[PDB]
């Protein structure tokens, strides 16, 4: 009866041993360093290994750091809030604004009935609407909004059962390939970016390559050829090819074609004629992506111009929170007194929901080891001991740095990964005398890479959720978008990337 | 016409109008202080007068201080999460393990079998019982939890209706006063209690007499005078004094009398008998007391001098954290599979609500406002002009400062009040060449003294949600009560409050 006992509680025992086999490398190293990579360890153990929720795994920090005495309580609370939460913020009440309004049926409704019904068409036409949805929005938020959408289109479709599960496999899966897709453009697509922008600049304040603009113009182009490949690649394996009657205009449709067509058109009606709440929603959506753009590009830096006198203290967040907190004062809906006043078309009792609260914990969680990683003086020896390795090859230092980082991104967190890793990488970086970004951009983009594991990333899980999904397909689809991805990476540092940032030789801003 | 719609829509107007009236003051001064005293107004403005919500008011200041340029966006993130936060999340574990296996109901009820069903008694038990409780919880939990059990408790005595109305109001009231006064108490009791301690501690670094048992010591008897003086003053209120049956012992009791006690005791045997779950909880529960009281209290500081190596790094937010992530692991209910593994006893999604994310905003946007007031140099300015009031005897000034802020929380929040005069006060104490804590310790006592109105402070909106209290009765008892809590904190600070914090000198520590 012990077996069934010690099987039964298996993650708090683990937790037990973990937390008691690592104890002899603080007890007996009598280092600051040591005491640091114990934390480092048993945080990494319990994200990966999922004993505990990863908001109290990021909340152990905050707990471990004081009284190891690496740095005081107040510094590790300081850390555990930075400016990726207030951008975070600002985007959530946006996407709540957009949610609550049905703006998202409408935007997919319309492509819907833009693209037409054939499946492939249709699937790219899913991938391109959830990417640049993606592209603004944080990924997770994204296949939230876009998965019952989708989902709820193609049961209509199927309506109007082998073929309609796999059709329904291959939209699940190219929604959640598609999210992350679309948040690799932006800094402000996904939290891996946000991220290591923050870490760039706060390691390097000097440097200041890394704006939107230039993100956008080394991203967007391997963004859309990962999107294409992704789509070319699903459709095959899942759909099956037939481009006879794929990009042949079927201008003679079938009967069933011109009855999904019908059967949409008929729910885009039901859908309503555009509301005022949505206009303003829209509206201040594209200036909250206007105003992302109008910060510094370095062809007219019109944003920062009028702030040219404080550089640097108005950020993407400034605007975001601008546009979120306006979305709490436009009124929506007014009001036999029926309480006076209007709505003020998001109450705070609903951005207390739509809000991840506990991925700004992790966040936090991951700051707050980094900034102790960097503080007790880990780093500074994972670089010496490190350095030897310099004399190998770069282009295989970068290959070797993406692959762990896209192997460990399958189980762990994309956040998680990203801030377990840039306090590694980093000293790697300037130890071997080689450009930082040179390492940390395919490293930061390959983070992004997780599709193996419904547990990889939210999305995953999310769309998972549904059932329809089977872990071995997700598996095969999973290793073929990485495998694409990997290469349009490689391909990029390779050829595109190394001319805007002058990757090949090495940085002023870089320490030497 | 015009005036229906001006009307309907008066929020939104306030907000504009407020917005641009103050816009001169900041257009043309040309100073950094100019531009954050408009800030500052702003956000007062809107606090004090609910035209937007607390929170989003509290997120202004990150928008406000960087464009104004008063401080990087980064800063003003940072200073929206402090050790508060820390100490706030687990004490919210500590109080969610408390309701969720309803340890408060069993407490509750054997302090209600204990004390009796005299109506008098009866409230100096739940008063007691709530100031005890909110000793260690915040207030607005304290209350959250206690309401609907004693409501419960009321109800089922006057079921087994004049009287019975006044006696819920009485009740209801009860607990809304004992809750902030047992608050009072303790460092860790309420908000505003912590803000004063971080604040005073960051600004004065060298001093070191404000510790956990100095606090108690100076305050456990200032508490139980108020939380008496209360419920005699209630009592004679609503329920009128007749002390002839009172305190004399009613062995023959009457038929009602002995029917409320049966009833109590068959709720009592109906919650059942104590399981191991609440057992847990009462155990770290009082494992957290012990070691908040364990360190250093001047006696014998057994917790720091295991740690007297790195001094003030590990504080009462570290066994907070320590005791709710153990609330995170032990576990509670196992499991035809039944999905394998057990419950921690507290799942993420539980402790998503429960907790004032709310509350931990509108705290860090206080935080952050003051910051930047002590940064743009605001508070010397203030400081400087309030020098002349100097001259005028100093036990005035602190009955003048403590009024005002009694005053000014009946209508604003506790920590709105508290973060708004902080940064007001200190400059005028030490422009005086008074003790700051002279005028800080009755200021922030008198902050929690908010009993006239339901917005005054969340526990009192909260009991006047049930519908049982009117504004006028509501009004008369925070007049008597506020009266009673000014009278002894004035007694204290002129009898037994100096000798130990040598408050009639000058201390070292103060700025010169
Ligand atoms: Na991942
Ligand atoms: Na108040």
């Amino acid at each position: 009866k012990f077996f069934s006992y010690i099987l039964v509680y298996r993650r708090f025992l683990f937790v037990v041993f973990t937390v008691l086999v690592l104890l002899p490398l603080p007890i007996v190293l009598h280092t600051k360093e040591a005491e640091c990579a114990y934390t480092l360890f048993v945080v990494a153990t319990f994200w990966l290994t999922e004993a505990l929720p990863l908001s109290v795994t990021a909340l152990l920090p905050s707990l471990m750091l004081p009284m190891f005495g690496i740095m005081p309580s107040k510094k590790v609370a300081s850390a555990y809030f930075k400016d990726f939460h207030l951008l975070l913020i600002g985007v959530i009440c946006l996407a709540t604004s957009i949610e609550k309004w049905n703006l998202h049926k409408r935007i997919a409704l319309k492509m819907v009935m833009m693209v037409g019904v054939n499946p492939a068409w249709l699937t790219l036409g899913f991938m391109s609407s959830t990417a640049f949805l993606s592209m603004w929005l944080s990924n997770t938020s994204t296949a939230a909004m876009v998965m019952p959408i989708a989902e709820a289109v193609v049961q209509q479709i199927i309506n109007a059962t082998k073929k309609g599960h796999v059709t329904r496999k291959l939209t699940c899966l190219c929604i959640a390939y598609s999210s992350t897709i679309g948040g690799l453009t932006t800094i402000t697509g996904t939290s891996t970016n946000l991220i290591f922008a923050e870490y760039f600049n706060t390691r390097y304040p000097d440097c200041r390559c890394l704006n939107f603009g230039s993100w956008f113009t080394f991203s967007f182009p391997a963004a859309l050829i990962i999107l294409l490949l992704s789509w070319i690649w699903l459709q095959w394996l899942f759909l099956g090819f037939n481009f006879k009657e794929m990009f042949k205009c079927g201008k003679t449709k079938t009967v069933q074609q011109k009855a999904c067509a019908e059967v949409i058109k008929q729910e885009y009606q039901k859908l309503g004629p555009i509301r005022y709440q949505e206009i303003v929603t829209l509206v201040l959506f594209i200036i909250m992506a206007l105003l992302w753009f109008s910060r510094d590009p370095g062809f007219v830096p019109g944003w920062s111009a009028l702030f040219s006198e404080y550089p640097g203290f108005a950020t993407d967040s400034t605007v975001a929170l601008l546009i979120g907190l306006l979305f709490f004062l436009i009124p929506a809906k007014t009001l036999e007194i029926v309480a006076f006043d209007y709505s003020p078309l998001i109450t705070w009792k609903e951005f207390q929901s739509f809000m991840p609260w506990d991925i700004a914990i992790l966040v936090g969680g991951g700051f707050a080891l980094a900034d102790g990683c960097e503080e007790s003086g880990l780093s500074k020896w994972i670089g010496n001991k490190l350095s030897p390795l310099g004399s190998l090859p770069a282009w295989l230092i970068i290959l070797i740095s993406s692959l762990m980082v896209t192997s460990l991104t399958e189980v762990a967190s994309n956040p998680a990964t990203i801030t377990l890793f840039l306090p590694i990488l980093s000293p790697l970086a300037e130890a071997i005398h080689v450009n930082p970004l040179y390492i940390l951009i395919p490293s930061t983009l390959c983070t992004s890479f997780a599709f193996l594991l419904p547990v990889a990333n939210p999305p995953n899980a999310i769309v998972f959720s549904y059932g329809h999904l089977k872990v071995i397909d997700m598996v095969k689809a999973g290793l073929g978008v990485n495998i694409v991805g990997v290469a349009v990476v490689m391909l990029g540092i390779c050829t595109w990337i190394v001319p805007m940032f002058d990757l090949y030789t090495y940085p002023s801003w870089a320490p030497a």
